[PDB]
């Protein structure tokens, strides 16, 4: 009876890990496709499964960070969303913190996404008329060429500027979608998705 | 590209069905064991997975009803919980409605659980000093021997009575746990739990 309960809890932890990988794959795909409502519902499922997990493997921590990163990027223009205990931290700043924490290769794409999030973290505040908040995000992030141009843009209180058209929110999303395609390819062989695909293919 | 998206959505629906059965099994086990916090977290995961489902098979509808039934029974003494659009319906009344809707055998255990929920739906109101609400639940449910004894008990405004000790909340829970053990045995062979158990056993 005691061994039975033990084996059952271990089996629930295995299944929870398989559910986490499948939900991360589904979340990545909804993000890449721009399926906003599927992303919302999948995100809710992923959060609930993660709340039911205890200690994590390095792989599971990376998967959770990817889910959290996409959630913040999706909420990047929702300045009312509070992702950190410190209520001042904006969604793009929270995404930047996770991006710098993930155990992943720092290739050129990594740095380009990093710099696009830094620029857009300021741009989203400016576009909302939140000029003082844009200066506070700048101080928190920056923590010379990009830096000084950004401070000049903030000080000129322009709700829109040329620099933000070149390092745009759409540019940031496309670069992130390139990384999401890699995560999708990497996770498409995980157990639950492989098993479900084999079932669907067998019915053709 | 269009066929790929189609196959992927079908595979997500297969995996969602497997997640629903596993979460129902886990929910049943937490209910049977009295693991309140695991029941809360599993219930949250089950609700989120169900929100991500569209059309249901007869089997999936029965699984959802079992999850909803246990959720209401667990909340049976939480008279502040609103499970129906009609705000007057108490959690035990909502459990009774689902119990009468499930495509299941109406064996002696079915009727005993049914009658225990009817009695306790009144008992929980009386124990809270909600005498008028107890009369309203009685009218909605009842809808001769049990019926007339219950109306007499309600009219005597006793926060506690002998009849409710014989057809007690604990008696109701034990009878329901007997049915949950059957559901557990029936669902223990579902795909995700079988696969996870095979992994755990292979590591011994
Ligand atoms: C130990 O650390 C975490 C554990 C869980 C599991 N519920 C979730 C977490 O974040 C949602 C964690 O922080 C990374
Ligand atoms: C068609 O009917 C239902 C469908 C779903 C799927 N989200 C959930 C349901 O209840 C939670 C339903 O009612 C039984
Ligand atoms: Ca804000
Ligand atoms: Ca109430």
């Amino acid at each position: 009876e005691e061994e039975d309960a033990g084996l059952v809890a271990e089996a629930e932890a295995v299944a929870a890990g398989w559910m986490l990988d499948f939900l991360c794959l589904s979340l990545c795909r909804a993000f890449r496709d721009g399926r906003s409502e599927d992303f919302r519902r999948t995100r809710n499922s992923a959060e609930a499964i993660i709340h039911g997990l205890s200690s994590l493997t390095a792989c599971q921590l990376r998967t959770i960070y990817i889910c959290q990163f996409l959630t913040r990027i999706a909420a990047g223009k929702t300045l009312d969303a509070q992702f950190e205990n410190d209520e001042r931290i904006t969604p793009l700043e929270s995404a930047l913190m996770i991006w710098g924490s993930i155990e992943k290769e720092h290739d050129k794409l990594h740095e380009e996404i990093q710099n696009l999030i830094k620029i857009q973290a300021i741009a989203v505040c400016m576009e909302n008329g939140n000029f003082k908040e844009a200066e506070e995000v700048f101080e928190r992030i920056f923590g010379m060429p990009f830096k000084s141009k950004l401070l000049m843009i903030i000080s000129q209180k322009d709700t829109f500027h040329s620099f933000f058209q070149h390092f745009s929110y759409n540019h940031m999303m496309e670069k992130i979608k390139s990384y999401v395609n890699y995560v999708l390819s990497e996770k498409s062989s995980t157990f639950l998705m492989k098993a479900a695909a084999k079932v669907v293919e067998s019915k053709r």
